[PDB]
């Protein structure tokens, strides 16, 4: 099913604005961007869009009280300075199994001054020799990666 439908089903006739958690997991992206998500979903702090076909996150909206941010199973491989922009209170992201291949896209990470908490497992640039060391180095707000430390 369509991502914006998932979201009319979801929301069960709230309005958006009162609504401070989104599960859209396994629903259809509208060819790979977000559909249906706008700055009216102001008191949100956990969005869920696992496996949902993304190819950009591109068209976030304005989400400043959003927390958690689960990404988990798509395709995404760039465009993450849209995140300290967009959601700029982000303490826990999850980019598992997303296109994400080295250091240079996940750097405009260093502007999310909340980060505490990634992961990023099967990713390619967990391939990285001292794979833990750098990304430690690269955004030493983090204290958690991939579920450890």
């Amino acid at each position: 099913m369509e991502m914006g439908r998932r979201i009319h089903l979801e929301l069960r006739n709230r309005t958006p604005s009162d609504v401070k958690e989104l599960v859209l997991d396994n629903s259809r992206s509208n060819e790979g961007k977000l559909e249906g998500l706008t700055d009216e979903f102001e008191e949100l702090e956990f969005l869920s869009t696992i496996n949902v076909g993304l190819t950009s996150i591109a068209n976030l909206p304005k989400l400043n009280k959003l927390k958690k941010l689960e990404l988990s199973d798509n395709r995404v491989s760039g465009g993450l300075e849209v995140l300290a922009e967009k959601c700029p209170n982000l303490t826990h992201l999850n980019l598992s199994g997303n296109k994400i291949k080295d250091l240079s896209t996940i750097e405009p990470l260093k502007k999310l001054e909340n980060l505490k908490s990634l992961d990023l497992f099967n990713c390619e640039v967990t391939n990285l020799n001292d794979y833990r060391e750098n990304v430690f180095k690269l955004l030493p707000q983090l204290t958690y990666l991939d579920g450890y430390d």
